[PDB]
């Protein structure tokens, strides 16, 4: 089973051929004759050999202006003075976007075992403005199959050629494959040739068509999770920072450097769900595996991971990359790193976003061990002190630890304190913990394949300079953020609670927020969407300038 | 031996600390009134908070504001309505930028044995324009071994603290130690301390006096070659086109994404020159390993390597790194590349630009094949396509096969005619090939160990699609290169000469053009200089808009 979708009046509105009939209208041209000038001469016309790719775009329109001045001379009719057929098209172009519910139904459909593809005649775009396509070509490819143009393969609807063609690449029969077109003409050679078809005016009707053939809900549907990434489909970026300290980030996107910074026990790969959004939204993304994780370095020293050499480590990196700046968004502790980050670092900061992770300044007189008895709650880290002891058991069994630690704020079968007193941190839970509804059992086994390297002993040894890491923030007690920056609470948070924000004000004056209901510690897994939302929201307003 | 240098008044001009005595005049205001509400407090002042780190440039901004005032009315005298001291730094900052000759002086220093450092009083900027700074600042960095801000280390100079950290870090006594720096005061403790100093006032004084002191020529000197990159120092991309199609990138700096796609045989290696060059001139250079080299996969089938799949690839690649676009500079076989992806992707291609590689349409008629047997210069493609053979002599010794490729002009070793009938490549020509003045023995064993890995193969195969690329080609005869297009011509390239390019505008209208002189095949080694200079003033003018 496979599904063929068109993309102007189908996947994209509206539909640009469209826009001939609608200028048509506004000039008080005669009906159609835009629509004449655009086939004026059949299969040997100069828009077939446009949609063959014989001719590019930029050579097409004055080939189509002629054809609409023929055309406007036999009606009888003369053009407006200015009249601009790539004036016509480029608003066109622009005009049209993806049909979201379209899209949706088409991933569904490939979530559901089926082959999607995009057959469309299409052409070789050159116009000083051929980018704003290009982006729209970008972010449909990666959910279909297949994408077949015209002008790529010489060949062009609705000759009989071009479906044998799609057949072909798609190894599949009629009676095997669903084509959907706005443009009866088009569906005929597919109807004839046996295959499914459904001719696309609105939409939902067309989905209702769909749905009723496929026997798939595409309508009425839920609402997807945001795109999230395979990592062997992403680019992967390696640093050596130190002799012997390489730093590895995945890359995607162009545009203002935005660099992720996980928390513990993570990767690149917990920002699975914004890194797609992100790039998608004009950034380059940069999201990075923190010292001691997945394929970056993982030093065994405690001191290598002090926020001092950690934060002296990113700013190097950001130099071997030859970026100036970059916006950090932290989470857990890659959200202590980034505070730090705009207080030691402001000019290599373009701005500075933290997931759950509060800006508290540190206390000139009591000591951090202490601070940190003062809260059951961060118990546990008073276990991650003793080297050893930790890494024993959270390397014991991978997929337990993660299965056990990543889940929502309600699934919880931890009991996060008197950790240190129950002797570990997985005392009374499952030796078979039950699966969480923010992951799959192969995003686990990620996570599990990447903690595999180095272990725990780097990651942890993230906790274990507190006063080092307190003896240096001392130094920026007189400071002020005053660069763009962004807190983000999660309601569920039960460690890195809400009410611990509330005073950041104080050191960061134009501090700008975000909130988010019913999430847990891991907000990026936990609510992808609006973290999506709450981030690109800010990003626009505060980091592009 | 050692050398340090200040920032402000000795690698960087003009002084910012120097707006001050300009404003004063400006504004016809008391002389020294703005230098004394600068210093205003010593020690506990304002100012040395900053310098230390304490507090940032916009906390210091106010509170230089008010001694300002409290100056001024000590003098009696009034300041302008709307006095802007974050207006007069921004503007002063600015303003400010690197001393070449002194900066060629470092470099120089350095490039003899010397050690070298940037000792300076800074602040921690977070104005809305910091990046300015940044980027000044990153520029320098990597051409002196340190770095030593005094907000980064908590000390000031003239504090003596600053300078015994000084020579801690340098590893070095005085009298054994330079010290550069603009002003007097700071120059004492270091004397004291009984380094050897140099007041500057006037550079070229400056550079005597240090010439002098050192018995080395840093003055009226030659002119450097551009900053060349050192493979370790790089940041290492790696996509996965295809299964098993891995391409290697190096990446640098930031802002439109420009791809370079080096010849035959070479690798991103052969762009050292223009990689450091283009990033700084505001571009996010991605430095190819084009398939069949370096730590690109090398898959040995022949028809991997026609232009559709290699172009098919490029494509994959933007796309996997979320780029809709790139700029296209290719030199060799790179170039032949890059015209194709502007004729077959526009829409992917911001702009095109090609060295010694002209864009001669497919004649439909005549074969490949035939068209190469035409001109005796082109011989040594006939002897490449039998597999096996070229790969043979050029694997054998490596060494051998780069030193006798990559010379000048002039310097030529291998009679590049009536070489099939010579029965190899390298038939007359020394089992020790001299040492060309393009490359040092360090650069031609880096192609040497890059080339250890799949040898010759690849490489060679791309020179084995003429047949297949003539077919593809063909289908592009009727387009036509209307998006920005380079094309750059190199007098001394016997093979790809200059007069290849002549009917270029036929195809490519706006096509724009660059020469070089005495310069061979090899043009980025060979003029370093003028490249980046063509390649920059062209992509600012057409590549960026």
């Amino acid at each position: 089973r496979a599904a063929v979708f068109d993309l102007d009046g189908v996947l994209a509105l509206p539909a640009v051929f469209g826009v001939l009939g609608r200028t048509e209208e506004a000039l008080a041209l005669p009906r159609g004759l835009l629509n004449d000038a655009f086939q004026k001469g059949g299969p040997e016309g100069a828009t077939t050999r446009l949609m063959k790719g014989e001719i590019t775009l930029s050579q097409w329109i004055p080939l189509m202006e002629e054809n609409c001045r023929k055309c406007s001379e036999t009606a009888k009719v003369c053009l407006p003075k200015n009249f601009s057929i790539k004036e016509i098209f480029d608003k066109a172009i622009s005009a049209r976007k993806i049909n979201r519910p379209m899209l949706q139904a088409a991933l569904m459909l490939r979530k559901k075992g089926f082959t999607t593809a995009i057959l469309t005649n299409t052409w070789l775009d050159d116009r000083a403005e051929r980018d704003g396509l290009a982006q729209l070509m970008c972010e449909l490819k990666m959910h279909f199959d297949f994408l077949i143009e015209s002008c790529q393969v010489g060949m062009v609807k609705p000759e009989p050629q071009i479906y044998k063609f799609l057949l072909d690449t798609l190894k599949a029969s009629p009676s095997e494959v669903v084509f959907l077109d706005d443009i009866g003409a088009n569906l005929k050679p597919a109807r004839d040739l046996g295959m499914v078809t459904i001719l696309v005016q609105d939409t939902d009707t067309a989905l209702k068509e769909l749905e009723k053939v496929t026997g798939i809900q595409l309508l009425n549907t839920p609402a997807p999770l945001p795109t999230s990434c395979n990592p062997s489909d992403m680019s992967h970026g390696y640093v050596t920072v130190k002799p012997r300290v390489r730093l590895h980030f995945v890359e995607l996107g162009s545009g203002p450097a935005v660099c992720l910074c996980h928390g513990f026990p993570e990767s690149w790969y917990s920002w699975r769900y914004q890194i797609p959004a992100l790039a998608q939204a004009g950034y380059r993304v940069l999201a990075m595996d923190m010292k001691g994780y997945g394929e970056s370095s993982a030093p065994p020293e405690i001191e290598e991971y002090c926020m001092e050499v950690l934060c002296k480590e990113m700013v190097t990196f950001l130099d071997k990359l030859g970026l100036s700046q970059a916006v950090f968004i932290g989470h857990d502790w890659g959200g202590m790193l980034v505070w730090y980050m705009a207080l030691f670092y402001p000019e290599r900061v373009r701005a500075v976003a933290s997931l759950n992770t509060p800006f508290i300044p540190a206390n000139p007189n009591m000591s951090p061990l202490e601070s940190i008895k003062a809260n059951p709650v961060f118990d546990y880290q008073l276990y991650f002190q003793e080297p050893g002891v930790a890494e024993a058991e959270l390397e014991q069994n991978l997929s337990r630890t993660f299965k056990s630690l990543f889940r929502a704020s309600d699934e919880s079968v931890l009991s996060m304190h008197k950790v240190c007193e129950a002797g570990g941190l997985f005392v009374n839970s499952p030796e078979e913990p039950s699966l969480s509804r923010m992951v799959t059992e192969e995003e686990i086994q990620f996570y599990v394949q990447q903690f595999k390297k180095s272990g725990f002993r780097g990651p942890l040894n993230w906790y274990r300079n507190m006063e080092r890491n307190w003896k240096w923030a001392c130094k920026s007690l007189g400071r002020k953020i005053l660069i763009p920056a962004l807190m983000v609470t999660a309601e569920k948070d039960f460690v890195l609670v809400p009410q611990m924000s509330q005073h950041m004000e104080d050191w960061i004056p134009h501090l700008k927020r975000g909130h988010i209901e019913d999430c847990g510690h891991w907000t990026q897994m936990d609510k992808p969407t609006e973290v999506n939302q709450i981030l690109i929201k800010w990003l626009d307003s505060d980091a592009r300038n």
